């Protein structure tokens, strides 16, 4: 459909700085252009101009609290617009906190909106079961209603009002799961397909399953939060946590060309690319290749072929 | 059964020339010896010699046109003759542009037979539509007969006869197709596996598809073109366009398993093997092994085991 | 459950030397911290001193019979032990001709147990059939009821029983299995799912035939020997006789997810890990981590998370 992009140059969410490049890499791959080759109206709003927050020190256990809660908030209202002018979002992260401010503002919109995330973490740890403190690892804590109460007022998220339920999330590609977040997924019954879901059934089975357990009842905007360490590191190598074990390539395209089908696609985050982290210049190009890859599917890139509503012959 | 190997040490279909060795390094590794190894009677009908065409500029946009075509119409004979004698015609390729000559004298012996096509692409453009003018990647349109007349009169293919139908071919490992080549696919109604229908059914499933789709209504013979692009490139990296994603080593060997137990194979082509694309003698050996196991797996070697008929204890 | 680790520094089954640092290795890297770090009771049983014979030429083909007999018989002791004590053996390798001692061990104390033999090879040639004389290729024809009979008088075996009959155990990942016993195979029918099998039908698939199959008539105790070459060589590449197309990582630990869930894993072998084979440092890490991870999940350690029987929030 109709694209919205939007630039999330954030790091503090984790304690690796390179990933707030990801924008920058992605950008100078050609992803705006390569969109623009497909049947797709694209509209780059820049990157958001994440101010400095020099005092910011930890609240408890958990880092950079404020400047992570500026930013979301920031996202939020970016996000909140670009949907108000009938675009699908589309954020370039950037660490995965940033997924507060981006559902947030995508549901301020579309309140009934369906989430899909695609990483090898749950990212559910609240700013009390989190043992590293780094805010990446927590969004989801902050979303969820059922969560509401759980969630220590923490410094920079007085904004924050959960908007998903439990059951109005699918997780993908789960093999690094904190002790706290599977008591979490277990007691509040989030649905999730680990890879050892994802070996059992096989991707068709998981995406049929995961698109019907979501559009059942009735259909509704999509989220779809990309975390690029949901992909084996054969495949996303530059980025902060990689788990071995992951989805394959092959297996990425295959969830992405399914979202892409049900023409429902409402909000996408491609994060978690740091360049920084790239062995060699090759690892990075192969990363930010296949967050390209990942993106074209999304909206369009068939891997059985495209062809323009004309007679080629 | 019976086989016999042609040698087909032809490049001019595509840019790269170092394809034209595929048969060299094939034979060197062994391919015979391993042949006889197993239950097989084979013969080599030896190095087709491709005369020189000092003058064949391009007719439009196709290139060595006339050399290509010339190419085809000598192997069409040998693969004819080789046919007539009983055997399985074994081409060692070779670009692909080859197929119109391996498939035609295959259908000149074998009128009803199937084709297989394994491949990253469709190879189905016309002089018309390509955009490269590469004659590697048009093959099946030469061959299609819902096709004559979308082939204009190009020099060098005039002893050409469409000889298939559109329900005559059945591909696998689809991944990088034209525009124009999807509309055709979708205009004739051709049976495809992209790499999208791979991943939702699993090869077993698309073996089982493609073989009943082929075989349901009679028994008839089979003609294998096996491009190795249609395998990973982590498998098979000297080639000339290779693309991500592709099917693994075990799919590939899973194809030629159930290809080989229906005893219908008659015909089969290993094409587009370029040792001179090889980044390393590593890469060169790895792409060359893997076809050969490829071919191997055509003609009985099982990775269950295989065993005489004789009582081993 | 509980766990009682046994080291089992033999290489005498086969050619290469480093295979008997196996439990060195394994345990550097933390094996029974990791153990601990789970809800683990774990007793290490030290490392069996396998005394040195001097005299032992070979049986025919059969290469150090007296040694590799008197390894498994001693190994056969200390498991049977263990299994006393009321532990899950884990014993860590050394070649596989020690499944021999380890299977034999196991069956003293639970005689109705089943056998998941997990590699790339059948380990069924009998001191007839053998074309290498290497034992870590025969211990499954030692333990065969239907084979005693087939197994001549070989210097340092007079100890062994035939435990197991022929569907008491079924094997996973096979592709490169001599026509002997291939033939074994077929005549005997054992159970097995070479990689087409794994191919067809999917790991899931695959291990709910294999549980079923073995658990179906009634629940026993289940032997697992883990063969690292069973899976690819891009996961376990420092090991003696490497096939590539094996196991992912991923079906690895389906394997033993699945194996540990039916809370009947009851004997534990991890073999074949040679350090010195490792073409790099990080070839050595990458096999003896993955080796590690298959070992953790045959205890309990799940992709999805695991958590305490608290509650955490
Ligand atoms: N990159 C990620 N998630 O996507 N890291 C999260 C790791 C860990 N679970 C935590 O809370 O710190
Ligand atoms: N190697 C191949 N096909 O197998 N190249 C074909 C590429 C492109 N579709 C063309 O017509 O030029
Ligand atoms: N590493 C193994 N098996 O696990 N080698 C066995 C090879 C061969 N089948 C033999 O009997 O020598
Ligand atoms: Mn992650
Ligand atoms: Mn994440
Ligand atoms: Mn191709
Ligand atoms: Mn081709
Ligand atoms: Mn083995
Ligand atoms: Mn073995």
């Amino acid at each position: 459909r109709t694209i919205g992009i939007i630039g999330a140059p954030f790091s503090k969410g984790q304690p690796r700085g390179g990933v707030e490049e990801g924008p920058t890499v992605l950008r100078k791959a050609g992803l705006l252009e390569k969109l623009k080759e497909q049947e797709c109206d694209v509209k780059d709003y820049g990157d958001l101009p994440f101010a400095d927050i020099p005092n910011d020190s930890p609240f408890q256990i958990v880092k950079n609290p404020r400047s992570v809660g500026k930013a979301s908030e920031q996202l939020a209202g970016k996000v909140a617009e670009v949907k108000k002018n009938g675009r699908i979002s589309l954020v370039l992260g950037g660490d995965h906190s940033l997924a507060i401010g981006s559902i947030s503002g995508h549901a301020r919109v579309h309140p009934d909106l369906g989430v899909i995330w695609v990483d090898a973490h749950t990212d559910i740890n609240t700013p009390l079961t989190t043992t590293s403190g780094n805010l990446h690892g927590q969004p989801v804590s902050f979303l969820l209603k059922e969560l509401k109460g759980k969630i220590p007022d923490v410094p920079g998220f007085s904004w924050v009002t959960p908007c998903i339920s439990a059951k109005d999330i699918v997780y993908i590609g789960l093999r690094d799961v904190d002790p706290g977040e599977h008591y979490i997924l277990k007691t509040l019954g989030i649905k999730y397909f680990s890879m050892t879901e994802v070996d059992r059934l096989g991707i068709g089975k998981v995406m049929e399953e995961t698109l019907s357990y979501l559009l059942g009842r009735k259909k509704r905007p999509i989220h779809l939060s990309f975390d690029v360490d949901g992909l084996d590191p054969s495949f996303t190598p530059a980025t902060g946590t990689p788990v071995v074990g992951g989805l394959t390539y092959r297996e990425g395209l295959y969830i992405t060309e399914e979202i892409y089908k049900t023409g429902l696609l409402s909000g996408l985050d491609i994060m978690e690319v740091n360049p920084s982290l790239g062995k060699t210049p090759e690892e990075v190009t192969r990363t930010v290749n296949t967050a390209v890859a990942i993106t074209l599917a999304c909206f369009g890139l068939a891997r059985e072929g495209n062809h323009k509503p004309i007679d080629y012959l």
